[PDB]
């Protein structure tokens, strides 16, 4: 008799659902992908759902993965493609057509490739200058940038990390790509060569910032697991073992590699980092169950330490609502999910603020929670979510092989 706040669900996955992606123009279109079983020959499987529809029927199926789907993304700016990335290293590219008569979206397979042996993440490039460009990071530490137009061309392939590449994030202008590794390194790639023409690259010609375990003010023993770039592109934050966060300077493209701040409020891996798009704050989710919030214009002074945000289960993902219905809350509303099987939303306006960081206004500031997934101890936990522009509909993917739809309103 678990509480269940879902307004819809999808139970077509046979095992853990690792990945979710939302169409950038049509938030009702969502793709989910994961594992079909734990037997070592179990294949991967993906679905596309239309959430405008209690038990959802998919409008498309992603087949061809011989191992778990680890990553999914629609391309920016308009979702012309859908890409899936597997534990098998397979990258499958689909053309996406969304008829203007309101009929079902169509998906056509274009090509499969296998540049790496295992894909850890995708990130679409936000540059308006380079549409339909995507980056991925792999288990061999390599980072690949592709452009889709054989629709696939290679923009770059990087081999600087020596251990698994755990996360990547683009700068807002989409000219820089920051990636981190278990081997404790951070590299920020000059993907389209702009920084090099301005004489802003390191001696390896490829990055604007390269920091490794030999850099003593930087090295995070145990590795890095998360990365985020500030809305101005001025700094990158990296999160790692033992609750450590490092703030590093980026060059202005329109100084670099300096450690501007080191943070260690939390006690275990920083798995998720997010800069607020419009408030001077940085949120960090930890494996220890807490979320911490820092004031970016006050040397990252601590604003609030939300202990037990997800009890003592890992905080898996934090993400700011881009355009909440209450415009006064823009930049201050945070959504999080955890291995406790719960999704939560937080009002971050409170805490210890200071000059320039006041709003024009179990832990505090909880606005709402959504239950339905099993908890981690019962084979559940929320592995990811999307929430569109307004945060009014939340779609989750769970370790318990379920996809749930929640509503905020």
């Amino acid at each position: 008799a678990l509480e269940n706040d879902s307004i819809a669900y999808f139970d077509g996955h046979k095992d853990s659902v690792f990945a979710i992606a939302q169409h950038p123009l049509y938030p009702n279109i969502v793709a989910t992908g994961g594992s079909e079983g734990d037997a070592d020959d179990a294949p991967g499987k993906g679905y596309v759902l239309d959430i405008s529809a209690t038990s959802l029927n998919p409008i498309f199926e992603i087949d061809g993965h011989t191992d778990s789907i680890n990553a999914l993304t629609f391309t920016l700016p308009r979702g012309d493609f859908l890409v899936s990335g597997g534990m098998d290293g397979r990258m499958r590219v689909y053309a996406v057509s969304v008829p203007q008569n309101g009929a079902l979206a169509q998906f056509k397979f274009l090509a499969e490739s296998q540049e790496t042996e295992e894909i850890n993440w995708f990130a679409p490039c936000p540059s308006p200058d380079h549409p339909n460009t995507i980056a991925l990071g792999a288990s061999d530490g390599s980072v690949w940038v592709f452009t889709l137009d054989n629709p696939v061309q290679i923009v770059q392939s990087y081999f600087l990390h020596t251990g698994p590449c755990t996360a990547g994030a683009w700068s807002p202008d989409g000219l820089l790509l920051a990636t981190v590794s278990e081997d404790e390194s951070l590299h920020v790639y000059d993907v389209f060569g702009v920084a090099a023409s301005k004489s802003l690259v390191t001696d390896n010609g490829q990055t604007v910032v390269s920091l490794t375990n030999v850099d003593q003010r930087f090295a995070v023993e145990g590795g890095l697991f998360s990365v985020a770039v500030s809305p101005t592109g001025a700094v990158v934050a990296v999160g790692g073992a033992g609750g450590q966060i490092k703030i590093v300077g980026l060059p202005r493209l329109s100084q670099a590699g300096t450690i501007l701040a080191s943070l260690q409020i939390q006690s275990d891996n920083i798995e998720s980092l997010a800069f607020s798009p419009s408030a001077p704050i940085l949120a960090a989710g930890s494996t220890d169950g807490s979320i911490a919030v820092f004031d970016t214009s006050r040397s990252f002074a601590l604003r609030r330490h939300l202990r037990g945000a997800h009890a003592e289960d890992p905080v898996v993902k934090v993400e700011f609502v881009k355009s909440p219905p209450n415009a006064a809350m823009a930049g201050w509303l945070l959504t999080s999910c955890g291995m406790d099987g719960v999704v939560r939303r937080w009002d971050l306006r409170g805490g210890t603020a200071g000059p320039g960081t006041l709003p024009h206004m179990a832990p505090s500031g909880l606005v709402k929670e959504w239950k339905g997934h099993r908890s981690g101890q019962e084979g559940g936990g929320v592995l990811g979510f999307v929430q569109g522009e307004t945060g009014e509909r939340i779609v989750t993917v769970g370790d318990d092989a379920v996809v749930l739809v929640f509503e905020a309103g």
